[PDB]
Parts: structure tokens; sequence; C-alpha cells
């Protein structure tokens, strides 16, 4: 094709030290198998970066976006 | 009017009926003075669609994607 299994991961590294302040927003990608599925579109540069999925602070975000 | 210069919430209205099969990913804004902060860009238009919170598939969704 050449020939790929399926969906390819977009992400394959991530950030760790991201900052909420300086997050514009997150996408959470629907590629289910993929280990890393955040991306945060960055303030001080507008720039993408994945970040790391366990990063406390994501919980509390989704959990206000969802009124919960 | 640009989002930079625009006071208004971003999402004005939702929709209720779209299916996660159609969706690219959630990009999940960074504006807790909203009461919608989710947006679906979709893969079969690319249009970016704001959601009810509630919708049902949503926070399953957004769970999995923290448990990997």
């Amino acid at each position: 094709k050449p020939v790929s299994l399926s969906y390819r991961c977009p992400c394959r590294f991530f950030e760790s030290h991201v900052a909420r302040a300086n997050v514009k927003h997150l996408k959470i990608l629907n590629t289910p198998n993929c280990a890393l599925q955040i991306v945060a579109r960055l303030k001080n540069n507008n720039r993408q970066v994945c970040i790391d999925p366990k990063l406390k602070w994501i919980q509390e975000y989704l959990e206000k976006a969802l009124n919960k």
C-alpha cells in the first residue's frame, strides 16, 4: 500500500511536564488500541504535543467537562 | 468572528445524535467559563460539532484513554 496494519498511532511519544494553564484544549483521539490517545494544543507556542495520559490534572479537567 | 476576538462561548448549541464510530477525536476546550466544552471532529465530513456532555458513550470513551 505500503501495507499498514489498520490505523497507525498518531502519538508515539509523550510529554510528562505540561501545565493545565498552558493548554488551549485537549484532543482525545479515537484510536482505541493505542497506548497514547491524548494531545494538547499549547498556549505559549500554539503547537501540538502528545501528553502523559496519567497526568493527574487531566482526570480533573475531563470530570469538569462532563459536569460530573 | 475569530475565537481570539470573540467573547461568546465557542459552543452555543450542541448535538445529541453523534455516533462514536463517526468521531475522529473529541476536543475538550479549556473553557471553564462555558457550559459546553466538548467538540467532536467527525470522520466522514470533518465537521466540528459541539456535543451534549450527557452523550451516553462519552464518559467511557474518555476513561478508556486514561486507563491504558
